[PDB]
């Protein structure tokens, strides 16, 4: 710390790593870059795979979403307890990271095309989260060990988006929406997803959601 | 350990963690999977997120190809030294992800209408590399720090493949090439490289590199 996110003003791979720090009672500052701003090239070209999200922490500077989750959980410790915790984390977090992709691919690839294909393979994207889920203590508290992890931000984020895209999606997925439920309700989570800051933010920057 | 990997019959997403072990002078057993056992279905239906590599190390079960490199990196201490050297290592790790998911692309989704235009980006997708690689002790030694990271056997088969995609590639990028040079010219790692069970696999599985 501090912390600096500099992203576009959108929610987009910011938005789990800010859930991460708003419940874990951090502060940070928001640069925002306007699409005129990026379209002028000088921030661009300073980036080390010329995109956002760039990220400060004290003197490091940080770039690519999920190199800033797991330098977060594992400077605030949202890694797991320990090496099988730890595996674990990384595990949910790829799924997260793969159908994230295929979900950035839709919105911005081909949203009306493709968007009923999709929802129609979504239920066996979400599957093995909910599998996940229940080989954890029944899925009553988070799905790596008794403790919140980086992880856990990136999936709530996917979840919130994929109900947004597909209402009601989750209903045939008892366990991953009582998790939507029990996270959102954290004190501090709950005060971020329910401010300006966060509400007044457009999903994705197409404006497709 | 023991380690045991479970893919097809080629290099593809286990490459990079097979040239780890070896280099690290660490022994694994090939549990090698064809298309008639994965049509049979039911190893598919075991699999975390219905695909492959499959790792068990000892009594740990892991899926995702950089699960296991992390997984990997962080029990045989390949992860950098402190917190900055981890968190360019994830970032560089993520980099290597992003390409190799744009080559995968390529060979399997169009790889015919589309590899000029690959080709010609190709450029701009390894200069990052190449500055990161500039940045530590002028690229003469590793790309974090002074010791080998699981992320550098990722990085080096990403421009092991794209030598065979585009020869002279690396050309442009001396720095990234003195590196390829470098790691592969390590013992254990050229033994390896050098070895029937590499030279004999093919780079994908539909015939394209």
């Amino acid at each position: 710390p501090p912390y600096t996110v500099v992203y576009f003003p959108v929610r987009g791979r910011c938005a789990a790593l800010r859930m991460l720090l708003a419940d874990q009672g951090q502060s940070w500052k928001e640069e925002v870059v306007t699409v005129e701003t990026w379209q002028e090239g000088s921030l661009k070209a300073s980036c080390l795979y010329g995109q956002l999200p760039k990220f400060q922490d004290g003197d490091l500077t940080l770039y690519q979403s999920n190199t800033i989750l797991r330098h977060l959980g594992r400077t605030l410790g949202l890694y797991g307890k320990d090496q099988q915790e730890a595996a674990l984390v990384d595990m949910v977090n790829d799924g997260v990271e793969d159908l994230r992709c295929k979900y950035i691919s839709l919105i911005y690839t081909n949203y009306e095309a493709g968007k009923d294909d999709y929802v129609k393979a979504l239920p066996g994207q979400l599957k093995p989260f909910e599998t996940l889920l229940s080989q954890n203590q029944g899925g009553k508290t988070f799905i790596v060990g008794d403790q919140i992890s980086f992880a856990a931000y990136n999936l709530l984020d996917l979840l919130l988006i994929h109900e947004v895209l597909a209402p009601g999606c989750l209903d045939a997925f008892p366990l991953l929406s009582a998790y939507v439920g029990r996270l959102s309700a954290r004190p501090k989570l709950k005060a971020f997803l329910a401010s300006p800051e966060y509400v007044n933010l457009p999903i994705n920057g197409n404006g497709k959601q």
